[PDB]
């Protein structure tokens, strides 16, 4: 259901800027670089408790007021105003897939939008 | 003396897959054999303070996934580390890096195609 995606990625973890995902070699546009299984929180447990933790910084809104944390590499992409990675949520199989918006050059950070949204590729 | 730290960590591309299991929910399975003592995953840990875990985090489904850490902290393994089922006869062991907040996972023995990789 979710096998290894052998993308040329590494994680940089610096005292300065924390963690981020960076390209080891060039990557073509529209390449699936990550499929993250999601840890799902019910609306009530997130509203009552989850939102008061560091979860708040990483989760993705989900259907019916649920809230998902992306496992795999998904929580490691930083947010940027000019993102080069976009995502798709899968409600049936509980994952999020990441893709490149354009050609990525080596040493570029992979970054997603600050924005969230609620539609699913499977709907 | 010295400077700020800086690490570049591989995303280990082990031949592993996530599948749903009947009894235990999602689990991690081998797509091909794997030698013993092979590093199959290095998971970044998202850390919860003692206080946010005791007040909030333990009341959520985090409670089912986190690893006890020093000083009443709890770590949630990102990467594949939260996806391994627990088993009485594990074929994977882990080590915590307390300096950097990672967990590394290594095969205890050779793994067969289609075997489920489990920790204790």
């Amino acid at each position: 259901r979710i096998p290894v995606i052998r993308s040329p990625l590494e994680i940089r973890d610096t005292e300065r800027k924390g963690r981020g995902v960076f390209a080891l070699e060039p990557i073509p546009a529209q390449t699936c670089i990550e499929i993250s299984p999601v840890l799902m929180f019910s609306k009530e447990e997130y509203e009552q408790h989850g939102q008061y933790t560091v979860l708040n910084e990483y989760t993705y809104v989900w259907s019916e007021g649920k809230q998902g944390l992306a496992l795999g590499l998904g929580s490691m992409f930083n947010h940027d105003r000019h993102p080069n990675v976009y995502w798709k949520k899968d409600n049936r199989n509980n994952y999020i897939s990441y893709y490149t918006l354009r050609e990525i050059k080596t040493n570029e950070e992979l970054c997603i939008s600050y924005g969230d949204h609620l539609w699913f590729e499977d709907e």
